[PDB]
């Protein structure tokens, strides 16, 4: 189901190593579009980390950082501060195309899709998460 969003990407970053995209079977996957340079990302990222630490297991989801940073050497530093996965910096073309697919015009943006079906679940999770820190309305389904 994820083939559509990350064509021919089989591995994602996690800490200093990697995981197979196959390990996301059955999960809700949030693509998190952000950058070290983005002012509103600074305040949002820690709110997402809190939500992830509390609920990624119990609510069965994963976060995949999709960078808008264009400085390679900053990538390590910025992703190092996150607990989840990332599209590798060298697969930035895939991130750009995904950003276009979802009409991401500003960051931060958080889009949730079902890994198995590829179906879009929510496109507004950056807005809804800040008003729902306990995830009482998770996964904030689009109409």
């Amino acid at each position: 189901g994820l083939d559509k969003y990350l064509p021919g990407i089989e591995k994602l970053r996690r800490g200093d190593g990697e995981v197979e995209v196959k390990s996301l079977a059955g999960k809700l996957v949030f693509f998190y579009f952000s950058a070290s340079w983005c002012p509103p990302c600074r305040g949002f990222t820690p709110q997402l980390i809190e939500f992830y630490d509390k609920f990624h297991e119990s609510k069965n989801f994963e976060v995949v950082f999709c960078t808008w940073d264009e400085e390679e050497d900053g990538f390590a530093g910025y992703f190092a501060k996150m607990p989840w996965l990332a599209v590798p910096f060298a697969q930035s073309e895939a991130v750009q195309k995904l950003s276009k697919h979802f009409n991401v015009e500003s960051i931060p943006t958080l889009i949730g899709v079902d890994a198995d079906s590829g179906d879009v679940v929510t496109t507004r999770a950056r807005a809804t998460l800040v008003k729902d820190p306990e995830g009482e309305q998770f996964p904030w389904k689009d109409a």
